[PDB]
């Protein structure tokens, strides 16, 4: 019933920019903190950014402060991540995620979108 579908990932050269979107349904959107998880291929997942239910408060991992901007549109149930000045290190699968602190089951994630920062030179 809970659905998370992300869009907008892909290939970009270094210094480029990308915008991820995430559409939700199956729950009351604004009653959950939402965020973005990243997973590099040989590594565990980490939270890259988090936004409060209302969107009044945000958090960013130190490695992305200033470059990435998280936002949400509670009237259309959408979560965004504007990713600027992309660096090779930003390469990973990014997951849209619904943070449920009260739920014991793991958080719901979207299917994941690959983000590759690469110049073939």
């Amino acid at each position: 019933e809970v659905q998370l579908v992300e869009s907008g990932g892909g290939l970009v050269q270094p210094g480029g920019s990308l915008r991820l979107s995430c559409a939700a349904s199956g729950f009351t959107f604004s009653s959950y903190a939402m965020g973005w998880v990243r997973q590099a291929p040989g590594k565990g997942p980490e939270w890259v950014s988090l936004i409060s239910g209302s969107g009044g408060s945000t958090w960013y991992d130190d490695s992305v402060k200033g470059r990435f901007t998280i936002s949400r549109d509670n009237s259309k149930n959408l979560l965004y991540l504007q990713m600027n000045s992309l660096r090779a290190e930003d390469t990973a699968v990014y997951y849209c995620a619904r943070h449920a602190p009260s739920t014991e089951a793991p958080d719901y994630w979207g299917q994941g979108t690959l983000v590759t920062v690469s110049s073939l030179e």
